[PDB]
């Protein structure tokens, strides 16, 4: 694990996203970097245990950095419906931070494959505000 390399991975997809549609890009925010851990080593993509205010506000997904991305990126398409939250999470106006965290999860007697999780600050909020 290259903590550095790791870090700037995440930003570039996020903020390639987001520098396309001429919006600011995300700082990194190592508390919501921890969180995402915390999310992400329960190794439960659909039913994970959440805590805080902002405990929703995060994307999850699985395998490397970028597929994980792209299927949330994916999620474009349907804009402005509940569908798309994902994508909206990352190119959301009013978000300034991001923070990612991963955990290999093995499944049963087979293979390992890796869980990410990037929570969001401020979190999504209704359509206007999020544009504000």
């Amino acid at each position: 694990f290259d903590p550095d390399s790791f870090k700037n991975k995440w930003l570039e997809l996020h903020n390639n996203e987001r520098t396309t549609r001429q919006l600011d890009s995300l700082e990194w925010d190592g508390d919501l970097a921890w969180k995402a851990q915390q999310v992400a080593t329960q190794c439960n993509v659909d039913n994970p245990q959440l805590w805080g205010d902002n405990g929703a506000s995060f994307n999850i997904g699985r395998y490397t950095k970028e597929q994980a991305f792209a299927e949330w990126t994916a999620t474009s398409g349907s804009f402005p419906d509940d569908r798309s939250i994902p994508w909206q999470r990352i190119v959301a106006n009013s978000a300034q931070k991001v923070g990612c965290g991963e955990a290999t999860c093995v499944l049963e007697g087979d293979m390992a494959y890796t869980v990410n999780v990037c929570y969001y600050d401020p979190p999504l909020s209704d359509y206007y505000t999020n544009a504000g």
